């Protein structure tokens, strides 16, 4: 009995999944790339049973939500205010913001941008990082140069990764979910120069992952077959702009109660290191690395991620 309703927020309309009773303390769930409010399916009833009001939107560019053709429509200020308008919708002064992946970044930036609204913040996979001195695309070409292959740089030029990922949504989703690995044979082959795509570079698993059924996987493929992948890709196309937009929080800090939580095997921690997370998250902080877990953490280790979320949330002032 999780419900869904259309919600008008921040000049757009999001498909909202929610469960529990309004008035109960509010916990917001912000998915990531290329994911949906469906990716919190195992979390939501837990959080409900734990006494919370849960909200899980398809974020702008995904699912049943608005998908502006404009790229600037996807910058960080847009995506955070999107979420705060959910609080507004029902009169909520503050809430707990939980995010996996791009969602995590969104919530981290939310803590800094709406400190008044954010009672607690949790980010999965992607850690608190201090604002770089150089714009990320500069940082990343510094890191990998201009001949090697690197996906986030591959996603910048509009159209190109879009065609690739749209071309075969099934291949995309199955290699995304089953093919993401920190294996060094793979890494080497992902990086190597040449014309091949990201999904091309990805391994294709023989059998389904143990944590993911056919039905579930089919759902993702369906929705992204309907929507395409441009909406989420346009989140990456805003990194430099989001860097400009946030100059004014270089000395700003998260004093809110924080939790960081990742599969120890998540590929993105190689260039999204969590060493300096306490430079940003200066209130209560906690790191949880899950041994042998990779990227799709809430889906892979659901009871574990439930228990950490629920225990993080027990005892906090969220209302
Ligand atoms: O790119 C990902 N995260 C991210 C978000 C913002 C900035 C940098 C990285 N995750 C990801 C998920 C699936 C495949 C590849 C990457």
């Amino acid at each position: 009995t999780p419900s869904e309703r259309s919600v008008e927020t921040n000049g757009v309309r999001l498909r909202l999944v929610e469960a529990g009773e309004r008035g109960d303390p509010l916990v917001v769930l912000a998915h990531g790339f290329p994911e949906l409010a469906y990716s919190w399916r195992h979390q939501i009833p837990a959080l409900v049973d734990a006494g919370y009001h849960v909200m899980a939107p398809d974020q702008r560019g995904y699912g049943g939500s608005s998908a502006p053709e404009a790229i600037e429509a996807y910058d960080i200020t847009r995506l955070t205010a999107d979420l705060m308008g959910l609080l507004d919708d029902i009169g909520a002064e503050k809430a707990a913001f939980i995010g996996h992946d791009w969602g995590a970044l969104v919530v981290w930036n939310a803590a800094l941008l709406y400190p008044d609204r954010v009672a607690a913040v949790a980010g999965l996979s992607v850690p608190p990082v201090p604002r770089s001195l150089t714009r990320p695309t500069e940082a990343f070409r510094a890191l990998v140069g201009e001949d090697n292959f690197f996906y986030i740089l591959y996603f910048q030029e509009p159209g190109v990764a879009d065609a690739e990922l749209d071309g075969d949504p099934a291949r995309t989703m199955r290699r995304m979910f089953g093919g993401l690995t920190s294996d060094p044979d793979a890494a080497h082959r992902m990086l190597q120069p040449g014309p091949a795509g990201f999904i091309d570079r990805l391994p294709e698993p023989e059998a389904l992952p143990d944590w993911l059924t056919a039905e579930e996987l089919d759902h993702y493929i369906a929705e992204f077959t309907r929507t395409g992948f441009t909406g989420g890709l346009n989140w990456y196309r805003n990194m430099d702009r989001n860097w400009e937009l946030t100059e004014h929080l270089a000395g700003a800090t998260i004093t809110a109660p924080a939790l960081f939580l990742a599969g120890a095997a998540d590929p993105v921690l190689g260039f999204m290191r969590p060493e300096r997370a306490t430079e940003v998250a200066v209130g209560p902080y906690r790191q949880v690395l899950l041994d042998g877990a990779g990227h799709w953490v809430q889906q892979e280790r659901p009871q574990e991620v439930n228990a950490a979320l629920i225990d993080f949330l027990r005892g906090l002032e969220l209302q």
